[PDB]
C-alpha cells in the first residue's frame, strides 16, 4: 500500500557503523555491524496530535508501508533487526534497524603494504507505481562510533556520495547510494618482520664475492636461496594473492633474480679461475662487490617510484 | 491451485547476476547473488482495469499459485527473498525474487593457468496435472551488472541456452534450463610469480655442467632440488588438485625428471673421471651444456602443443 | 492421526541423487542433494473420483498424516523441502521432497590411492501404535542423475539393499533401510604427481654407491633425505590421516628405512676405508648397487601383494 | 502449568548415542547425535483407559507441561527434534526427542598418543515452584548403538553417574546429571608414521661419531637437524597444542637437546684435534658412540616411567 | 506498550557464564555461553496475591513488554532462548534467558606469551518515550560457573563496571554496560617448546667461532639459519599476527640480526686470514666467543625490561 502523490518518493537514508570487523584479504570481504536509518513522507498516516494526544506515534513494521531498501554488494541475507519505527504528525516516518552483513568490496593490492583501501556499501531501491529515489541524511550518516577499529588499519573516514545513481533495470527505475569506508594500512610492523630479514638473507648471499672457494660459494648462494624460500613460506600469510602486478611482488621477483645472477657470477669466477685467467675472475668478483648492492639500490628506487611516484 | 487450459504451461525465466564471488577452485563451487524473474499466464486471476481502476494488480506470494522453480546444482536451500509479484489484466503474472546461492559446477584444469571455465546454473521445474515447461526471456536474462567481477578472471559473457531439456523423471515430465557464465583466467601475474623463479632454480641446477668438482656438483644439483621442492611448497596454493592430467602438472613433473637426469649426469662425469677416462667425462659435460636447455625447450614446445594445439 | 488396520504399515521409499559433492576425506563425510520419495496406504482419506471429479487429490503437508522418516547418519537437521504430496483414490499417498544433507559414512584408506569406497545413507522410522516398516521401491530408487560426479572418483552404482533391518529400540520397533553409493578412485594422476618423484629422489640417494667420497656421500644421502621430507610435506594434502595401517603409509615408511640403511652403508664404507680394508669397503658398495634396488623391488612386490592379493 | 504435589518432581532421563563424530582435538569438542528420553509423573493428565478406550494417550508438545531440561557444556542451541510424547494412564509421561549437538569437554593430552579420554555430557534442570530433580533410567541410558565409532579411537563405554548434583544457583535449586563417554586412542599407526622416522633421523645424526672429518660432521649433524625440523613440520598435524607438559612433547624436546650436545661434541673433537691432542678427541668420540644411545635409552625409560608409572 | 512513570526506567542486568570457549587469537573473538538476567518495574501488571492466589505470576514473552536489551560487540544474531519470565506482585519483572554468542573484543599481543587479556561484553539499550537506563545487579552478575575454562588460560575474574555509559545516539539516549572477563596466559609450556630450541639452534650457529675452516663456518652459520627458519615455520601457529610491535617479535628479529652479524664475522675472519693477517682474524673470533653471548644477554635484558619494566 505505497504512499501516493504527484512527485517521486524520496527516502532519506543513513548508516552508522557500530562495529566493523573481519577484513578478509582473500575473499575481499569485510563484516560490518551498523544502524540503517530510513525516513520518508507518507501523508496517508499523517495524524492529529491533539485528538490523539501524542506528539509521535509508533507502529509495528507489519502495520505500515516500509520501502524495500536493499544492499547490493552483500553476500547473504542481512541480519535485519528493527529497533524503532515512529511517525511524526505530518506523515514523515522515521525507521531505524540494527543490521550486520559481510560486504563484498574489491581490494587493490598494488601498493601493499603501504596501500590504502576504500570499501563500499551500496544501497538500491526498486520502483513500484510511484517513482522511488534514495538520498543521504548526513546527521544520521556520520557512521563512525569512536570505538570502531580494523586491526592493522587506520580508519580514515566514513562518508556517502550524496548524488544517487538512478537507472533503468528490467523495465523499472532503480536508485542506488554508495557509502564509502576509507582506510590505510598500518605498515610499520612489516619492516622488522618481513623486509629486513629478507634483506639480511640476501646480503648473506652477497658475502660470496669476498670468497674464492667455489664450494664455499655454491654452498653460500644456494643455501641462502633455500633460506629465502623458507622465509618466504614463513611470511606467506602476509603476502595476499592477486592476478595484478603487485609492488611487493615486484621486489620479491627481483630478489629471485639477484639470487640467479649471483649464481651466474660465482660460476663465472670459478670458470675463469679454472681456465687460468685469475685476473678476470677476481676483477669480476671485486667489481660485483660494488655492483650488486648498487644495482639493487637503483632497481629498488626505480621500482618504488614506478609504483608510487607514477 | 494451478492454472488450467488445453496447453502446456510455459514459464518465462530470467537471471540477473548482481554479484558473483567466491570461485572456490577446490570445491568446484562459486557463490552468486542474482535476480530470478518468472512470468506465466494465469487467466483465473485475469481482471478488469476499469472496474478495478488499476493497470496492474500486485499480490502477496501466499495469495496465488507460483510455480515450483528450483535450482539443480545448488548446494543448499537458496536464500529466497521475494521483491515483487504483479499481475497484468490478461492474467500474465510477473514475479521477481532476489536470491543468492553457491552453485556447483565442475571446473576443467587441464590448461591451467591459461584455462577458461564455463560455470553453469541449472533450473528445473516438475509437472503437476498440467504439463509444465520453462523457457528463457532474454530481456530479463541479460544478467551481468556492469560491476560483476571474479578477481583473477575476465568475465566473458552471461547467456542461457534457449532450448529447455525435457524428460521423464519418476513418472512426471520435467523441464530444465541451463544458464552459462563463461570466464577466462588472468594468467599474467603468474609469469613473474611462479614460472620464472622455477626456471631460475632449474638453471642454477644446470650450472653444474661447467664444474668438475663432484662435491660442488652434488651440493649444486641436490641443493637446487631442495630449493625446488621448497618453492613448490610456496606456490602450492596456486596449483589446484585434480585426478586429471594437468599441463602445469606435466611441466612440473618434467622438471623433477630434469633434476634426476642431471644427478645421473654429474654421477657419470665423476665415475668416468674416477676411472681415468677424463675425455669421455668432460665430453659428456660439455655436451650436456647444450643438451639440457635444448631438450627442455623441445619438451616444453611439444608439451605446450600437446595441450593447446591438440 | 496414523492410518489404522490389522497389518504393519509399509512405507515405500526411494532416493534420487540429483547432485553429490564434497567428499571430505578428513571428516569422512560427503554432501548429497536428492529426492526422497515416500508412499504408503491411508484408507482414511481414500476418496471418490466421480463425486470429487478428479483422478488425483493433492494435500498440504499439515493437512494429513506423514510418517516420521528420518536419516540416521546425518550430521545436521536436513534441508527438507516438500515438492509434492498427492493422494490416489484408494488412499495410497505419494510424497516427494527435495533434500540435501551431509552424510557421515566411514571410509577405508588401506588400499589408497587404489581404494574404493561404499558410502551409506541409512533411513529409520520409529513405530507408533501401528507397527511401522519401510521398504524400497526400485523405480524411484534408481537415484543417479546422469550428471552426478565426485571429482577424482568414478561413481559405480547407486542401489539399496531391499531387506529392512527391524529391531527393538527403547521399547518400540524400528525399521531401517541402507542405501549404498559405490565409488572407486581415479588414481592415475598420482603416478606423475606423487610416486615417480619420490622414487626419483630415492634413486638420487642411491647414487652414493658409485662414490667413495665420504663428504659427497653424506651430503648426497642426507640432502636427499631433506628433499624427501620436503616433498612429503608438499603432497601432505593427498595423504589422509588414519589410525589404520595404510598401504601407501607402508611404502613411505619403507622409504625412510631405505634412507636409514643407506646412511649406515655409507658410514660402513667410510669406516672400512679408514681402517685400511678398502677391499671390504668397495665390495660392500659394489654389492649395494645391486642390493638396494633389488630388495626394494622385492619389498614393494611383497607389500603390494600383502595389501591387494590378500 | 507444572505438576503439583507434596514431593520434589523426579525426572527420569536417558541418552542413546546413535552416532558420535568429529572429535576436534583443537577446540576440545566433539559432535554427538542421540536420543534424549525424559519421563516424569503428572497426575493432572492421568486418565481412564476404559472411558477413553486406549491404553496410552499421545500429546503434541505444545499441549502439556514438559520440563526444561538443558545441556550445560553445549556450544550452540541444540538441534531439538521431538519424536514421541506418550502418557500412561497413571500420569507418567514418556518423552523422546532426537537431538544433535557439539559438546565441549576438556581433553588431557599428557600421555598422548597412548592417552585415553573421558568426554562428558552434562544435563541441568532449574526449579520452578516445585523443587525439581533429575535421575538416570538405565534401560534407556544404554546409549551405544553397535555402529558408533570415533575413527582412531576405541569406544570403551557409555554410562551415567546415577547421583545428581544439586545446588543453589541464583536463588533456585538446580539438578545436574553427568553422562560419560570413555575412549582410548588407537596409537599403533604412530609407530611406523611418527616415532620410527624421528628415531632414524636422530641415528643418522649419531653417525658423526665414527667420522673425524669436521666438515662431514657439521654437514651431518646440522643437516639432520634441518631434516628433523622438516619432519616435525610434516607431522605437525598429529601433535596437538597444550599449555600442559606433554609426554611426547618431552621426548621431542629431549631430541632437540641431543642435537645440541652432538653439535657440542663434534665441536670439541674438532677443537682437540686442532690443538694437537688427538688422543682426547678420538677418545671422546669413541666414548660418545656408546654414551649417546645409552643416555637416550635411559632418558627415555625415565621419561616413560615418569609419565606412566607415576 | 512500555511502563509509564515520572522517572527513567532502570533495568537491572546480570550475566552468568556457563561456558566460555574458542578464544580465536586471529579474529580476536571468543564464544560465550551464558545467562542473561533482566529485571525492571512495571506497575501496569502489578497484581493481588490474595485475589489471584499465587505469590508469583509467570507470563509468556509475547504477553508483556520486555526491554530491547542488545549486545554491541557481537558478530551475529545471538542464540536467544528464554528460560523464565516471572512477575512479583508489586510489578517487578524478573526475566532470564540462556544465550550464546561469539563476542568481538580486541586482544593486545605486545607481551605475548606472558600477556594477559581483558575481554569485554557490552550491553546497550535504546530509549523509547520513557528514558531508559541499565544497571548491574551483582547477585546475578557473579557469572563464573566453577567449571569455566579457556584452555591455555587462567580465568582471573568476571565482573561488571557498575556505572553505565549514557549518551546521545541518533536523537535518543542510550545506556551501555561493560562486563569484563579478565584472563592471563599459561606460558610455561612455551619454554620447552619454543624458546629453548630457538636458543639451541642459535648456539649451534655460535659454534663457528671456535672453527677456522671457512667452509665449515659457512655451512655452520647458513645451515643453522635454514634450521631457524624451518623451526619458525614449525611454531608459526603460536606466533599470532599483529600490526603492533610485539615483544616475541622483537627477540625473533634480534635473532635474525645475530645470524647476520655472525655471517659478517665469519666472512671477516676468512678475509683477514686470506690477506695474511691471521692475528687480527683469530683475535676477532676469540673475541666474538665472548661478545656474541654477552651482547645477546644484554640485548635480551634491555628488551625484556623495555616491554615489561616500562
Ligand atoms: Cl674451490
Ligand atoms: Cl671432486
Ligand atoms: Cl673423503
Ligand atoms: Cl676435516
Ligand atoms: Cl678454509
Ligand atoms: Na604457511
Ligand atoms: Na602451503
Ligand atoms: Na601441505
Ligand atoms: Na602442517
Ligand atoms: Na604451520
Amino acid at each position: 500500500p505505497p504512499p501516493i502523490a504527484d512527485e517521486p518518493l524520496t527516502v532519506n537514508t543513513g548508516i552508522y557503523l557500530i562495529e566493523c570487523y573481519s577484513l578478509d584479504d582473500k575473499a575481499e570481504t569485510f563484516k560490518v555491524n551498523a544502524f540503517l536509518s530510513l525516513s520518508w513522507k507518507d501523508r496517508r498516516l499523517a495524524f492529529d496530535p491533539v485528538r490523539s494526544g501524542v506528539r509521535v506515534k509508533t507502529y509495528e513494521p507489519e502495520a505500515i508501508w516500509i520501502p524495500e531498501i536493499r544492499f547490493v554488494n552483500v553476500e547473504n541475507a542481512r541480519d535485519a533487526d528493527v529497533v524503532d519505527i515512529s511517525v511524526s504528525p505530518d506523515g514523515t516516518v522515521q525507521y531505524l534497524e540494527r543490521f550486520s552483513a559481510r560486504v563484498l568490496s574489491p581490494l587493490d593490492f598494488r601498493r601493499y603494504p603501504f596501500d590504502s583501501q576504500t570499501l563500499h556499501i551500496y544501497l538500491i531501491v526498486r520502483s513500484v507505481d510511484t517513482r522511488n529515489i534514495v538520498l543521504a541524511v548526513d546527521l544520521e550518516k556520520v557512521g563512525k562510533n569512536d570505538d570502531v577499529f580494523l586491526t592493522g588499519w587506520d580508519i580514515e573516514s566514513f562518508t556517502a556520495v550524496v548524488k544517487p545513481a538512478n537507472f533503468a533495470l528490467e523495465d523499472r527505475l532503480e536508485s542506488k547510494l554508495d557509502y564509502q569506508l576509507r582506510i590505510s594500512r598500518q605498515y610499520f610492523s612489516y619492516i622488522p618482520n618481513i623486509i629486513l630479514p629478507m634483506l639480511f638473507i640476501l646480503f648473506i648471499s652477497w658475502t660470496a664475492f669476498w670468497s674464492t672457494s667455489y664450494e664455499a660459494n655454491v654452498t653460500l648462494v644456494v643455501s641462502t636461496l633455500i633460506a629465502h624460500i623458507a622465509f618466504n613460506i614463513l611470511v606467506e600469510t602476509n603476502l595476499p594473492k592477486t592476478p595484478a602486478m603487485t609492488y611487493t611482488g615486484a621486489i620479491i621477483f627481483m630478489i629471485y633474480l639477484f639470487y640467479f645472477v649471483a649464481v651466474i657470477e660465482v660460476t663465472v669466477q670459478h670458470y675463469l679461475k679454472v681456465e687460468s685467467q685469475p685476473a678476470r675472475a677476481a676483477s669480476i668478483t671485486r667489481a660485483s662487490r660494488i655492483a650488486f648492492p648498487v644495482v639493487f639500490l637503483l632497481a629498488n628506487i626505480i621500482l618504488a617510484f614506478l609504483f608510487f611516484g607514477f
